[PDB]
Formats: C-alpha cells, sequence, structure tokens
DNA sequence: CCGAGGATGACGATG
DNA sequence: CGCGCATCGTCATCCTCGG
DNA sequence: CCGAGGATGACGATG
DNA sequence: CGCGCATCGTCATCCTCGG
C-alpha cells in the first residue's frame, strides 16, 4: 500500500513516502538539477527511507495572484503538488494525508537563494491555507558562505555561515595564524567530502520555519502580492542597514525571514536592475568600463578575451557569457540603441532588424574603446572615485562622473522589486546647452527624447508624455511607402505585421494587396492597397493602422541618487541639475588633486636644488660615503623622503631618497643646477596657471574638447552606414 | 501573380521570387542566424528584387540514405524545399518551375563550412535528380580567411582567401613594411563596411559549381553514402598533402570540391575526433594539459578562470564553454569515468548516476593538477617535444609521451569520418607489468578491460570480445538485491527500467512488485517479486532480465600512430608495443638532453676557474677596465660567451660574459677558486653517474616513483568515497 | 461592430 | 547550431464579453 | 509467442 | 534555470512483420 509517482523521472523518492509513514518523510527541494546531486549524496547519509529530493528549475512561479490556467499549466508547481500529494481545495490540519510530512529547502545560500525560499513560502501559504500553520513542516538546510584554510604552521579547518560572522574572526584572530579564505558562492563549490559532513550533522544545518503567527500572513502579501509595488517601495525605504538574521536560532519566524533575509535580495535586485543617476550605469556595465580603463583599449581584442579579463579583475559572479552580452550591449550602434556607444562594435554586434538579438559569438567579434569615450570619462577624474571593496579585492567605483549626464544621453530601463525605471535617450547637444545654462545661473531649456540616426518626429502631448512617429508616404495610385518606424520598433515586428495583412489570418481577413522590401541603410516598405482598402485606411488613419505611432513616457524615471538612495525624478531637468551640482563639486576636487601634486613636485625640485647646492659649494659630500651614513646624514639636514606616487615625508610606505641618490656625477654641474632651477620655476608657473582656472573653467575646457570629439564621433557613425 | 511563402518568418524573400521571374532570382543560404545578418546587409547592395536569404541552422540532415519519415519531419530541408519551391517527384530540366533559379551558399570559410556545402550538394543531388545538371544553378559566396593591416609608414589594406596564398606574401614582402595580420575564423568578425565591399563586387566573391559531369555523382556517394565508411578510409589514405583547390578559378568541379575541399574537413574531423596512440589525447584535451603545465597548478583555481587561460595561450577556436567541458571531463572521477584523472574534481563535477551530465557551472568549481599527474608526464620530457605552430603562435605538442600508455589506462571513444574508435580502460598495474616484460625480452601477459573502483566481473568470450557483469543476489523469499551494474551503465538508466517494471506500460505489463533504493557510496537496488514472476525470471535469467550484462569489444581500437597516420590496432599489446619502442627511444633522447646540459656547465665552471686563475696570478686584470676593452679582451683569450639557457659560443642570441662579469671582488679569493673547483668536479661526477644509467634504467626509476605515487593516488580516491 | 474592462506581453539581469 | 520558462513594475496593446 | 530482419540509439566534438 | 536537432561509425538493443 504505497502511492508511486511516475511522471517525474528526476524525483529520488523516499522509500516510505506515499505510505502510512509519509508524515515522517521529509522532501528535499534543491535550487536546480546540479544541486540535486548534493541532496542525493545526502540521501546516502540520512537514509532513502524517510528522505527524498526534487529539483527546482530556478525562479519559480509566484502564485499570488495568478489564474487557474496559469498555475495548472505550470508543470513545476504541478510536480511539487503531485509528489507532496497536496489536494488543492480544502483546509489543512494534519499532514497525515500527504506523501511527505515535512518539506526542506536547499538553496545555495546567496540572495537569489532567499528569493527562492520566499517564493516557496508564498506558494505554500497561498495554494494551501492551513499548511504553514502546521508547526515544523517547512525546513531549510543551510550551507557555509566562507571556508577558512589555516596553513602555517597548523591546520584546523573552519566554516562561516554569514559575512559579519566571519569579518569578526578576521579583525580578531586572522592575525593569529597563516590562512587563506574560500568563498562558497553557490552549492557545488562544496566538495563531496564536505557535503557528507554537513549531512552527518544537519541538526546544525537544519533550521525550522515557525508556524504562521500574527503578521506573518501579512508580510508574505506585503512582499509577493502584485497589488503592492508601492508599499514595497516603502518597505525598502524603512529597512535599516545591518539588520540581518541571527546566525544561530533554529527557528526563523517568517516575519523576519521576509524583513531580514528577503529584503536583502530585494535590495540586491534593485542594485543590479536600476542605474545610478550619475553615470547611467548598472554595476555590471560599470565593471566592464573599469576593466577597459584598467587595460589599454586603444587597440582591439575579441570580446571573448576581454570577458575573462573584466570578469577576473572586478570580482564578477555571473557567467562570462553573461559578462560578454553586457560588453556587446555597450558596443551596439544600430539605430535605436546607444546614443553614444562607449565601445566600438567591430564585427557582427546585432542589427536594428531584431533589436540586436542577431549578434554573433563573442569569440568572433572585437571591441576597443571609442576614441570619444575617454573624452566623456576623463582620466584625470579616476584618482577621485571611491573604489568599492568586494570579496576582499578592490574593484570598480560606486559611480563614474562623466562631463555630461550619460544617463540622460543613453537612457536606461530596468525592472527591480518595488521599483521600475525608464528614461529615454536625449541629445548630447541640448544637454551641454542646459549645462551652460546652469553654469550661468540661467533658465533651462526643455528637452525632448532624441535618437541618434533616427529620422522621425517626436511631439509632446502633456509634460512627461510624448508620441513618436515614423514616416508614411503615398507614392502613387494606392501605393504607400514606409520610410521610418518609431525608434525601438524593430523592422521584423513591422514585417510580421505586413505579411499578416498580406496573407490574412484564421482570425482576420487580408487587407494588403502587395508589399515589397527595399531597405538600404534605411527603411523602405512599399505597400499596395485595393482602392477599397485605401478608403478604409484613411478612416482608421495611416499611421495608426500601419503601426507607426508609439508613446514615450517620463513618468517613471528612477535612479539611485548620489547618496545611493533610490529616487523618482519628476522632470528631465531635475536629473540634469542633480548631476550638475555633484559634477561641479568634483571639478574643485580635481583642480585640488592636481595642484597638490604640482605642489609636491615644486617641493621635490626645491630639495634637489638644495641638494646639488650643498655638494657644489661643498657643505655635503657623497663620494665614498656608505648607504647609511649618507642617507642618515640627509635625514639630519631636514631633507624629505619621496615615495612612488610623488608625496614627501619629513621626519623619523614613506618613500626613499632615490630622487637624490639616483642622481649621478654628471649631476654636480652648474649646467644641471641651472636645468633644475629652470624646471622648478616652470612647475611653479604651471601651478600658478592651474590655480587661476575655476571649476567651471576646467569643466568648460573638457566640454569644448568633447564637442570637437563628438563631431568626429558623428562623422564616423555616419560613414559606417 | 506571385506565390508567397508564409510559414517561414526568417526568410527575407526576393521581391520577384515565386513570380514569372523566379528563374533570375538567387537564394542566399547562410551558416546560421547570426550570418543571416550579413546576407541581408548584402541584399541592400545587390537588391531585394532578384535576391533573398535564409538561415541554415547548422549541420544539416544528410539525406542519403534516409527514410521518408525522417526527411518529411526534418523542418529545415522542408524549409528549403518550400521556399525554392522544388517538387519532390520528377526529373529536372529547367528551373522555370521554382521560385528561385539560382541558389548560393554563404558558409563561413572554415572546414565545417565546407562540410555544410557538401551536405547541401548531397541533399540537392539526391532529393532532385536533374537539378545539379542545370549549369550555373549552385553558387558559392566566398570570404577572406586573413586580412593584413599595413601600418608604418603606410597603409594600403589587403585580403587573403587561402593560407598558402598568404604565407607566400609573407616570406615575400612582409619584410617590406610594418604590418599586422587578422584571422577571419568565421563570418561576423567581418565589419559592416567590409561586407558591403564584398557585395559591391561579388563577381570576385561568387564562384559557380559546374553542372554534374562524369564521376561527380560517384564522389558525392563515395563521401556521403552510409554504405561506404570503409572506402572513405582509403579515400583519406589516398589524399596527398598540399592538394588544395585553386584560389582563382570561378568554376569548381564538384569532383575536386569533394577531393580538394571536403577531404580537408574530413581530415580535420578525424584529428579532433580520434586520439593519438602515444598520449591518449585528442588535440583539445592535450591543450588543456599543456596549459596547466604552463602555469603552476599545484594550487587550485575555478575551471572558469583556467578556461580563458588554456584557451588564450593555445589558440583555441571553440567556446570557453567548450573548453571548460573538456577540463571537467579530464577531472571527473566517479566510477565509470577516468581510471586516472589528471585533474582533481574539487566541487560538483558530475556523478555516476547520470554519467556526469549533472555537473555544475564552471565558475563554481575548482581544479588543480593531480599530484600523480606530473609523475606520469615527466617534466624532464617537456624539452624534447615538437611544439605545434598554430595561427603563428607556438602551442601544445603533437603528442606527449607518458611513462605508460595513458591511452591504455584511460581508453578513448570517438566518431570521425570514415574512421571510428573505442578502447576500454585497462589496469595501470598490468600495463607496467607488460612494460617490464618488453624490457626483458619476455613474453607478454594478456590484459583485460578494467575500471577503477568498479566491483563486477569481466570475462573473455572470444579474443577482442568481452562480457561485463554486475552483481545480482537473492536476499530473501523472492527478494533480489542489485549491488553492481556493468561499468558505464548509469544508475538512472537502471532506475527508469525498474520503475517501468513497477508501474508497467501501455505496451507492457508490470512485473516488479516493489523496489527500494538504498545506495551508499555504492549501488543498492532491493527488488521484490511475486512468486509467479520470480519463476519467470529464472527462465529468462536474472542478469539478462535485470539489464546487468554489457559487452566490451576491441574490434575497433583505432588511433593516430606516432607518424600521425591513422591505424587500426588488432590487439591491446600491439598498442602497448608501439608505445614502448617510441617511449624507449625518447629515454635516450632525454638522457642525452640532460647530459648535454651538464656538459655545458662543466664547461661554464672550467672557464670561471680559468677566469679567476688568470686574475689571481695576475695574467688578466679587471679593476678599472671599460666594458669593451675588458670583454673584448676576454674574447681574445678564447673565453666563450654564455646565453640564458646555459649554452656556450666560442668565436666572433649568442650570450654574454655576465657569468664572468657578474662575479664581484669577494670573487678573487683562494676560497672562491676552491669552492668553484669543487662544484666543477661534482658536476663532473654528476655527469659520470648519469652516463652510466641506460634508457631502461632511467625509465625504471620513473616507473618506481610512479608506482609509489599511484598507491597514494588510490588511497585518496578511496578516501573520497 | 461598439466600448468595457481583464488578461498579456515587452523590456533586462537574474535562477 | 536552435528553443523554452520563471521574477520583477509599468504601460500598451490584444482579446473576450456582452449590448 | 517465434525468430527475422530494418530501423534506431548511444557515444563525443563539432554547427 | 530548463530543452532540442544535425554529422559521423560501430554495434547493441527495440520494434514490426509475418508465421
Ligand atoms: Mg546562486
Ligand atoms: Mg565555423
Amino acid at each position: 500500500r504505497k502511492s508511486r509517482i511516475t511522471n517525474y523521472p528526476k524525483l529520488e523518492d523516499a522509500n516510505k513516502a506515499g505510505t502510512k509513514e509519509g508524515y515522517k518523510c521529509t522532501l528535499v527541494l534543491t535550487e536546480g538539477d546540479s544541486a540535486l546531486s548534493l541532496a542525493v549524496a545526502g540521501l546516502a547519509v540520512v537514509g532513502r527511507d524517510y528522505y527524498g529530493c526534487y529539483p527546482l528549475r530556478g525562479k519559480m512561479l509566484n502564485v499570488r495572484e495568478a489564474s487557474a490556467d496559469q498555475i495548472l499549466k505550470n508543470a513545476e508547481i504541478q510536480a511539487i503538488k503531485k509528489i507532496m500529494g497536496l489536494q488543492h481545495r480544502k483546509k489543512y490540519e494534519d499532514t497525515k494525508s500527504l506523501r511527505y510530512g515535512h518539506l526542506m529547502i536547499m538553496t545555495d545560500q546567496d540572495h537569489d537563494g532567499s528569493h527562492i525560499k520566499g517564493l516557496i513560502i508564498n506558494f505554500l501559504e497561498s495554494s494551501f491555507l492551513g499548511l504553514l500553520d502546521i508547526q515544523g513542516f517547512l525546513l531549510e538546510f543551510i550551507t557555509p558562505i566562507i571556508k577558512v584554510s589555516i596553513t602555517k604552521p597548523t591546520k584546523n579547518t573552519i566554516a562561516f555561515y554569514n559575512m559579519p560572522d566571519y569579518e569578526k574572526w578576521r579583525e580578531e584572530e586572522s592575525h593569529k595564524f597563516t590562512w587563506k579564505q574560500k568563498y562558497y558562492k553557490g552549492l557545488g563549490t562544496s566538495l563531496a567530502q564536505e557535503v557528507r559532513e554537513y549531512f552527518s550533522n544537519l541538526d546544525r544545518h537544519l533550521k525550522i520555519f515557525h508556524s504562521l503567527q500574527g503578521n506573518d500572513k501579512d508580510y508574505i502579501d506585503l512582499a509577493f502580492s502584485k497589488k503592492k509595488a508601492d508599499d514595497r517601495k516603502e518597505w525598502l525605504r524603512q529597512y535599516e542597514p545591518g539588520t540581518v538574521l541571527d546566525p544561530t536560532l533554529k527557528e526563523i519566524p517568517i516575519s523576519d525571514f521576509i524583513n531580514k533575509e528577503l529584503i536583502l535580495f530585494s535590495l540586491a535586485d534593485n542594485i543590479r536592475s536600476i542605474p545610478n543617476v550619475l553615470d547611467g550605469f548598472k554595476p555590471g556595465q560599470r565593471k566592464v568600463l573599469y576593466g577597459c580603463f584598467k587595460k589599454n583599449l586603444k587597440s582591439e581584442l575579441k570580446v571573448a578575451q576581454l570577458a575573462p579579463y573584466v570578469s577576473e579583475c572586478t570580482a564578477y559572479h555571473h557567467g562570462e557569457q553573461s559578462l560578454a552580452q553586457t560588453i556587446i550591449g555597450l558596443a551596439q550602434n544600430f539605430v535605436g540603441s546607444n546614443n553614444i556607444y562607449l565601445l566600438l562594435p567591430n564585427g557582427a554586434f546585432g542589427t536594428r532588424a531584431t533589436g540586436g538579438k542577431d549578434a554573433a559569438a563573442a569569440r568572433y567579434i572585437y571591441t576597443e574603446l571609442n576614441k570619444l569615450t575617454r573624452k566623456i570619462f576623463h582620466p584625470a577624474d579616476d584618482p577621485l572615485y571611491k573604489y568599492i571593496q568586494e570579496d576582499e579585492k578592490t574593484v570598480e567605483p560606486e559611480w563614474y562622473l562623466p562631463i555630461l549626464p550619460m544617463i540622460l544621453v543613453n537612457g536606461a530601463e530596468g525592472i527591480g522589486t518595488g521599483w521600475s525605471t525608464y528614461i529615454p535617450p536625449f541629445n548630447p547637444l541640448e544637454i551641454i546647452k542646459n549645462i551652460r545654462h546652469l553654469m550661468n545661473d540661467e533658465e533651462l531649456e526643455q528637452m525632448h527624447p532624441w535618437f541618434r540616426g533616427w529620422t522621425g518626429t517626436i511631439e509632446e502631448i502633456e509634460p512627461l508624455r510624448y508620441r513618436m512617429y515614423g514616416r508614411i508616404e503615398q507614392i502613387g495610385d494606392n501605393v504607400l511607402e514606409i520610410t521610418e518606424l518609431p525608434a525601438r520598433t524593430w523592422t521584423s515586428t513591422i514585417k510580421e505585421y505586413l505579411l499578416l495583412g498580406l496573407s490574412g489570418n484564421d482570425k482576420i481577413k487580408p487587407w494588403i494587396k502587395d508589399m515589397e522590401e527595399q531597405h538600404d541603410d534605411n527603411i523602405k516598405f512599399i505597400i499596395t492597397l485595393s482602392p477599397e482598402e485605401m478608403a478604409k485606411t484613411r478612416k482608421i488613419g495611416f499611421y495608426e493602422r500601419f503601426k507607426l505611432i508609439s508613446p514615450i513616457s517620463l513618468m517613471n524615471m528612477v535612479a539611485f541618487d548620489p547618496h545611493g538612495k533610490i529616487k523618482k525624478y519628476n522632470s528631465v531637468n531635475e536629473i540634469l541639475s542633480e548631476f550638475y551640482y555633484v559634477r561641479l563639486e568634483y571639478y574643485q576636487k580635481r583642480k585640488d588633486h592636481m595642484s597638490e601634486r604640482l605642489q609636491w613636485e615644486v617641493e621635490k625640485y626645491s630639495f634637489q636644488v638644495k641638494f646639488i647646492k650643498m655638494i657644489i659649494e661643498k657643505e655635503l659630500t657623497v663620494t665614498n660615503k656608505p648607504r647609511n651614513a649618507i642617507i642618515q646624514e640627509l635625514e639630519n639636514l631636514g631633507f624629505p623622503r619621496f615615495n612612488k606616487e610623488g608625496k614627501p615625508y619629513y621626519g623619523s610606505l614613506y618613500g626613499t631618497y632615490e630622487y637624490l641618490l639616483g642622481m649621478r656625477i654628471w649631476s654636480l654641474t652648474k649646467e644641471r643646477y641651472q636645468k633644475l632651477l629652470k624646471q622648478k620655476q616652470e612647475k611653479e608657473t604651471e601651478l600658478e596657471n592651474l590655480l587661476k582656472l575655476s571649476a567651471k573653467d576646467i569643466w568648460n575646457t573638457d566640454l569644448k574638447a568633447f564637442e570637437v570629439g563628438y563631431q568626429e564621433f558623428l562623422q564616423r557613425d555616419a560613414e559606417a552606414r
């Protein structure tokens, strides 16, 4: 007397499941088929009797709220339904009815892991009422995030299940030994030997979800309910940094699973989904750019080689395939893509006809920096940024600070949790114009969306709302010619449509008599209509019936502000301004950075001169004096030391006297002493000039050089189609 | 009056196709959707009127010989059928009936490209009789393989459509300028600008296939016919190196498309598919190993980081994903995989239950060299190999030469063209035993297949034929317990089967009453049978009915011999012997390599001694003598120079006197002169000892150290399950 | 054939 | 060589009902 | 349910 | 996060027919 489930091959079934003992049987759900091996490995240790396992594809269907048809057709929740047993329609009191009495989740201990757990809680708490009220039914197997490897001259080997947990052993006892750490960024970086250990224990890897208590049910809704995106916006506002969940508790009330472990993924989801108002980047794109700057992309290389590089040296945690698509995206140049593309698309990078999905394999295509790109991201600014620490490596900045708001240039789209974003691209020219307006305490011009190489029309209806038109023309007796589709309308979308109008449908009658394509480095649909259907078309409208009108809305322009707080901007200029005031402050910062360096060189020179001077008139001798007795005698005479980066140090990482010792015996001449005095008083004049230029003055010098560069950028763009 | 094709969205259709003008219309077929962009780009230049394009997925269905059902269900040849028009059943005389009058192939100009062309010729010449008799119907668009970029101080930019074509400009005029080359290893590394050029020309990119002439029809069959694998074996034997096709011909008789362009892929297909008898590797695996040796894999790194490295520095032309799966394969250790795994599987590398397909993502898993691996591939042998030149870089060797035939250890499988291969794994122990037999002019023992960690039985029936058994046991009243499946029989194969026997089928009645799994670090199916069905089972046999008998055949053990010629070996010892005689010759080579180096050092020392001696008794002075007048005075006195690698040169890349100048003034002492004389006469004794050891003596020393290492290898394997 | 109003899909970084 | 689905938010267009 | 004999699939590096 | 198909050679087992 046992129910055997037979349409699910991947299920390793508990020997006792579906029998009068199913209530003692736990079901282990893993994140994906790869992790399914770890569970099965575990089933060896704990026993195939009261344990079984099944693989969760990946992100699973949020069932609240969702149509019957939707969930019925969803074969994964159907799988967990049939194997657990679970009748859909009634209230739960026992688990005595199901094939398994307990369900346990093996996520791989990252953020998206927690997103999976939550999705499961939602599913269970929605599809079956009384279920999560049954104490001890939902379990969670947890795994280490870091393993430390103690090496000299000893080796106990340890494990850590949180970051702060670990960071603490670090500025605590890390010093006490020799050691090296290892990140467990997903299941299956765990060795077999190790997984067996876990399972041999599992009183310390199992944590239980407490049954539903007051406000549990609410939070699950105030997180997964499709009706509550606005509240999620505040729920995230409210989260107070550092609020994580206890390392050893064994009971985890939902209500701060949600409020202490889901918000962590939710905060993460937004960070990778939404751009910073300052540079227009998302963390992934910002890594790619940094990587290019790190090496010297003045000469091209396959994006397949540039992938592993950016990846390796920015602590990337996703595919190289994932990384490469990001590079490809930065480089695409067809009409409707990048108003300015920072990377050059040398090869098959995708085309307008499909919105760039047609692109070739990373290993056959090449990029380099766009010559103009280093005119937008000025190198002189690089020394100023805060370079993030990640996985104990330093990497790209929080943000870059281009000389114009790139987010306004290129725009951005994104879908996060609670928040969403859309900003259309604008015109680098008008943008610069408003920057000038802000520099002169003047009233700003208004700006409209604008697409590089596009040739249609964009009109404002209400503020924050626009309509974008293509071009349709009559070119003969009942003959029309389309020469422009709205931007981001791909050719093949319009093609499927015309072809349908042509042959007709088993839902619609054909209305196009004949069509032909003649696209050139441009769009060209030539369409013929029966005099009957030409009549119909005027009534319904030519642009309307031919799918050549699309809207552009600025009612959801959101971005992380400079303090890293998500913000909804209510106008285009509200963005431009925020940029301006931060971009202006950093011009001071740069001027000041550059003058501190010149200051250090005048300093350098002054002491070289005094140095020569001393020897010349013979107050200091060098020939035949030991390393120590000579440089310890320089210390006496006040002479500073000098490091690799030019900075002085004046008393007892600090730098050496190699700026004075490195000088030879060609050194001790009137001719050198003069040559020195000369460059010194020129590094003085140099400094005087710099200090005259204000922040707007410097900014402007960059804007001008950009203006030139942007014209050459344009001429190359046009010359390439 | 035009036929419009409407179930194929990807087709950019020639405006005039399907009309009374279809016969003037060419159809452009591309290798894959990515290349489809290039054709469409071309349709802009040549015109949408008489041209169209459709994408070939990849390798297409060879139709000869193939069942109606097979081809009918093949939606790609269905696509080309419907769009060309092509009625299946009758004889062709005109093209006046079809929608296109000419068909043209855009392959990406590599070997597999030509495999596509051939496949198309086969298809056309088989499915439609008179077609390829119509002169000028089959075209071929060709693309450059290399582009040279002339830089200083001038720039005409050139293109090359063959290798030899180019190699010739090289040892010709490459010297004449500054330049850099670029490989076009597939379509879509071509820039847009460039593709437009091609199409603006295309009298010089189009080549025509001459209609079918005598022996054309035969060759197509004597290549693609499933009945002629043996002839293909000879057809490849016959091919005479250097026999390629003319660069400018414009007409390409099939008969040496096949015999001058297909055999090139066929030769290539075999090289990547079949291993070398010497190291057991295929070129891809051999690259991976070299890469590890190149860096120092004594400490682990994610295979995702090791991928781009091996790749980058061995001129790999496939995915990093492709590369990574190869690394994963070298590391897998479950029972039924690698008798010795050269790389360690640290993480989720795949498991027996699925034959390793369950493995995790490259970025979550780690490898390093197996400690034993450098005991099989001795580093001292590295200096001896011929390191292939590829794409003007040097890279891995033709083959490695392990101290035992690794191909016999690990075995190999492969499917090429004409040829195929299967060699089961054998026992490193028995192997060494036969090596000893060959070293002593003794009669060899016979060997049987053998799987690390496997616990079943392998019996010989005929020579070259074996049967492999699992273990089935009766463990109670009508209760059976399976504890071993034949090797390379995966758990889940046996599971699907038992589950079917359990629930039964709509083709078969259930015969298993109950089954349970209890696998531990081992297999354990516990099966219950009705007394009725236990009776039936004895009659049909327990091993037979429970799928626990599988064959092992040695009737197709093929490998590239040492001279790179494919060979079918007729016994296991025929392989072992070939290895032995080459492995023995290279022991001499090594001994000789090592003694030449010692010889050079005795030499070094001798001249240092003479050097000091000269100064000591003062026949040569140094203090205050110019670089030139001092080292030009050493040249006079006979003293040799010395390079980076230790080799002397004695007269007027050659090396410097830094082995004598680098010596200081602590140098000129009795104490140094003694110390020198001492190490010299010890580098002398050192040489004397080495020269005593024969090749078998050295080989044996390695075998012994291996024997120890292999025991530790085993103990770690067992301790990890 | 109408408008209403509910359901559905496209974007892009993730499993 | 190709294809799929899932989250997540917004807004647009498709699709179904009922007059 | 028999054996015959034709069709089908598994392996692994490629499109 | 999942799935598919194609070449290519050999040999094994599945599957269909017809007695
Ligand atoms: Mg993960
Ligand atoms: Mg190719």
